[PDB]
C-alpha cells in the first residue's frame, strides 16, 4: 500500500523517502538553516525528502515547545513547500500538531497507550508509528489493527531496534519483511539515528535498505551527500529488481 | 532509607510491605469485596497492606473500559481508606492529574513507560508525595538513578524502586535478582519493592520467593494470583521474609 | 525423581548437596587440603558434599584418576569431574561417582552416548545460549542411550553481549518438562561477567526449591553456607 | 587483507565466494551430483565457490549418521577437487584429525562449540591452511580478536571469520549487521562471511543475506531454478557495492 504526502508517493515497492531535520527546534534561524541543506543535498540526488523535529526533548534534565514549535514548522512548509513529521505525546496535542504537521509520529514507548492512538487516528492524517524495542515484528499487526478500529488507514511502520541486553540496541533485518507480510504492505521505513545505540550509520543503512523499504530516517566533507548517494544506488538497484 | 506510610514503615530491613489489589476500578462494590479480602488475609498473617488500583489505564482494545476515571476513582480511594483505615496507591499519566490524586492517595506512581519524562516527573515531585517508580523493562538497574537524581533536584526524596523484569529476546521479561543490589547501591538504599505480577501461579511463587529471598522493601502483585489462594501465597513469602530479615546484612 | 550418589540423597524436595572443589587438580597434597576445608564446614553444617575438580583445563587423566581415588579413600565421598572424549568415560567413571558433560559439549552425541553407557550419574552443564524448554532434549538423547541418572546444572543465560543473567522462571520450566530430575544452580559461573552478589543469586535461586548448589569457587565459605541451609531448611519444610 | 585459496582471491573488497555443499558426506555418487549442482549454478554466474561438507559430526540424533568419516571422506574431496577444479572446505574436531584433513582440504573448519578450544586452535594453526573459524552465537563481535590472537601466536594467520547470529532470548538468534564491521576493525579487516543459514523460507534467507551482503564482506555461506534466482540477486548487490570506493 501507498500512501500520499503532498505530491510525494511513500511505499515498499517506490524510490525512498529521506525523512531528517533536527533532534529538537531551538530557533527559527538554525532550523531554516538545517532544512536547506537537506532540501539542498535531496534535490540534486533527485531524493524526495520530508523534514522531521521534536519540540520538545521530554527527557532531558530538570538544561521551544508547541506553540512557537507550530510557527516554525509554518515557516519550514511556506519557505521549502516540503511536508514535515512530529512526534506527539499527549492526546490533547494531537489535532493542533496535525493542523500543520502533515506527519504525525506515534513514539515507541507510547504504542501501546490507546488513548493517544485513538487521538491520534482522529486527526486523519498519515501516522507514523514506531515499534517498540521490546516487540515481535508480528505484533505490529496489533497496534494496526487499533488504528484501522479508529479509523485511519494512513500507517507508516518504522523500526527503530530491539533491546539486546541492558543499554544495546540490535535491528533485527528479518523484522522488515515480516512487518509487510502481516501488516498489509503499508509503507516501511528505517529510523537508523535511533537504532544506534561512525561509519556504522551507513552499513546500518544499507543492510536495513537491502530488504526492499519506503525509507529512511537520516541525521546530518559531505557525508550526508556521500551516504545518501551510496543508499540511492542500492535502493535503485534492489526497487529495479522484481518483489 | 525507610519511608513512613501513615503507620507502616516501608524499608528493605523492615518486615515486607505487601502492595495488592486489582487492575483497573469497575465497581465501588466490587472494589471494596476484593480490598476486604486483602486486608482480611494481611490481618490475620500481620502484614502491612497498601490497596492498589487503576483509575485509568489503556487496555489491550481501544475500546476496552479504561476505569471510572479520576473523579470516580478517588471517591471510590475515598471509601476504601474510610472503609479499612489503610494507604492506598495508584498511576497517574499526566501532571494535571498529580495533585488531585496525590490529596487522596498515599502512593502515587509513575508507569515504567513514563519514567523518562520530565514534565511528569517534576509534577509528581512537587505534590511532596510518597512516589513508586516503576523501573522501565528496557532500563539497566544502574540507570535508575538518574531518575531518582530528576525528583531529588524537585524536591522529593520520598522514592520507591519498583522492579517489573528486563525486555529479554521477544516479547518476553527476565528478572535479574542482582538488579535489586545494584539499585539499592546505586540510589541511597531507597526501599525496593518487586512487581511480580507484570513480571511474568506456581511462576508467580517462585519468582517472588526469589526476589524477596535478595531482602526488599515490599512485593507488588495483581490478584483478580487467584484471590482465594492469597493466604497459602502470602505465608510462604512471610516465611522467606522473616527468615530472611532476620539476619543480620 | 531423586538419585542415590552413594550415600547421599540428591533431589528436589531433599537438603540441598553443595558441588564445590578446584578448578584444576595440580598436585595430589593441594587437593587433599582444599578438599579437607570443604568437608570439615559442610560435616559441621551437615549439609552433603559432593568434590569437584577438572584433569584438564593440569595433571591429566591418569595422575589426575589417582588423586581422585586418594579424595574418595581418605574422606569416603563421591567426586565429579568433566569428560571430553567418548574414550575417556569408562575409565573415568570406574572412579568419578559423577561425571560433567561440559556446555560446549553439549550437543555432541557420541559423548553423550559414551557417557550413558557407563551408567554412571550425569550432570549435565546448561550452555548459556539454550533454553529451559529444550534442556528436555539433552535429557532425551541420554534416556535414549539408556542413561535416566542426570542432574540439570543451570549457569545463566545469554543478555545481550558479554553478560548473563539467571532466570529464574527457567528451573521450573527444567522441573516440569524434564519429570522433576535434580536441578543444581552453578551460582558462579552466572558471575562471572562480589560476595554480596554471590550470596542474593545463591539465595534467589534456592528460594525456588533445588537440588544443590555449584560453586566454580575469614570464614567465607561456612558464612555463606549457614544463610544458604537456613533458607533451604526453610523452604524444604514447606509442603510444595 | 586477502586470502589466495588456489585460484580465488577471498577478501572484504573481491567478489563473493560462496561456500555450500551438504551437510555430511555419504558416497562419492551422492556428492558429485550435488556439487555439480552448485559447480554448473556459480560457473553459469561467475561466482567463485568452495564446496563444503562435513566427514563426521554430531546430528540431531543420537543415532543419525554421522558420516563416512576421515578416510573415505578425504578420499571423496580428493575426487571432487579433481573433478571440478575447485577448493573444498570442511571441518574438523580433534587435534589428530588436522593434518591429514589438511592435506586435502583447502579450508578447514573450527565448529562454533569448540572455537575456545586451545588445543584445536593450535593443531589448526601448525596446519598452515586457511582457517574458518565459526563464532559462537553467546560470543560478542569485539571477542573474535582473542581467537585470532591465539591463531596468530602459534603461527597462522590465514584466517576468515563467519558470522552465526547471536543468542537473543529464548531459541531465537538475531543477526547484528554492525557486528562484521566490529570484527574487520578489531581483527585487522580478515575475511569475514557469513552463514545465513544457521542464522536461522527462501524470502526470508534472501533479505538476510541481502543486508548482511549489503555492509560488504568477503563471502557467502549456505547450510543448504531456486539457487540461481537467490545468487543473481546477492550478485547484483555485491557487484554494486563493491564497485563502489569505500568511504
Ligand atoms: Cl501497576
Ligand atoms: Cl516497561
Ligand atoms: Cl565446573
Ligand atoms: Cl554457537
Ligand atoms: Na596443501
Ligand atoms: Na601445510
Amino acid at each position: 500500500m501507498d500512501i500520499k504526502i503532498n505530491d510525494i508517493t511513500l511505499g515498499n515497492n517506490s524510490p525512498f523517502v529521506l525523512f531528517g531535520g533536527i533532534n529538537v527546534l531551538e530557533s527559527l534561524d538554525s532550523t531554516l538553516q538545517t532544512c536547506a541543506h537537506y532540501v539542498e543535498v535531496t534535490r540534486k540526488l533527485g531524493i524526495p525528502y520530508i523534514f522531521k523535529a521534536s519540540f520538545d526533548k521530554a527527557r532531558s534534565s530538570i538544561s521551544v515547545g508547541l506553540e512557537e514549535g507550530l510557527k516554525i514548522f509554518e515557516k519550514v512548509k511556506a519557505e521549502f513547500g516540503i511536508p514535515v513529521i512530529t512526534d506527539v505525546h499527549e492526546p490533547h496535542q494531537c489535532q493542533p500538531v496535525a493542523e500543520v504537521c502533515d506527519v504525525i509520529q506515534l513514539p515507541a514507548f507510547l504504542a501501546r497507550q490507546t488513548d493517544l492512538v485513538v487521538a491520534m487516528a482522529k486527526t486523519g492524517n498519515v501516522v507514523n508509528i514506531k515499534k517498540p524495542q521490546f516487540l515481535s515484528p508480528s505484533q505490529m499487526k496489533n497496534i494496526v489493527e487499533k488504528f484501522h478500529e479508529a479509523g485511519n488507514g494512513k500507517l507508516i511502520l518504522c523500526e527503530r531496534g530491539s533491546s539486546f541486553g541492558y543499554d544495546n540496541l540490535v535491528v533485527d533485518m528479518l523484522g522488515f519483511g515480516v512487518m509487510k507480510q502481516t501488516c498489509g504492505n503499508l509503507p516501511v521505513i528505517f529510523d537508523v539515528t535511533h537504532s544506534l545505540q561512525r561509519a556504522q550509520a551507513l552499513d546500518l543503512a544499507l543492510a536495513g535498505m537491502a530488504t526492499r523499504l519506503a525509507g529512511l530516517f537520516l541525521e546530518s566533507l559531505h557525508l550526508l551527500e556521500d551516504f545518501l548517494i551510496r543508499i540511492k544506488a542500492l535502493d535503485d538497484l534492489i526497487k529495479s529488481q522484481p518483489i
